């Protein structure tokens, strides 16, 4: 489903993402924005290494979730990749919290580095009453 901005902000707030490992909600919002445009159905296959990125956070099938067809898959979230294409994002959030427990944190998503790091990201949460 495609979330509306403030609708997603409050959902992430309820699921405990604000300040999780020091990451504000505005930073998770900037990440979902640029990864999928807040769309839970988004997939991106990467023909060079044969992995696919799934859901609102574009979590990759080599390290985090298992789709059965990715070479050298780790499945660190212990989650089927199809759990990340659901309209309910609770599973995508539990796996996103696993990704940032690694030392790189949110820097693991290069799109965050390109689009959100060292920028004013508070316009993503503004007006949502969060």
């Amino acid at each position: 489903k495609v979330f509306e901005r403030c609708e997603l902000a409050r959902t992430l707030k309820r699921l405990g993402m604000d300040g999780y490992r020091g990451i504000s909600l505005a930073n998770w919002m900037c990440l979902a924005k640029w990864e999928s445009g807040y769309n839970t159905r988004a997939t991106n296959y990467n023909a060079g290494d044969r992995s696919t990125d799934y859901g609102i956070f574009q979590i990759n099938s080599r390290l985090w979730c298992n789709d059965g067809k990715t070479p050298g898959a780790v499945n660190a979230c212990h989650l089927s990749c199809s759990a990340l294409l659901q309209d309910n994002i609770a599973d995508a959030v539990a796996c996103a919290k696993r990704v940032v427990r690694d030392p790189q944190g949110i820097r693991a998503w290069v799109a965050w580095r390109n689009r959100c790091q060292n920028r004013d990201v508070r316009q993503y949460v503004q007006g949502c009453g969060v």
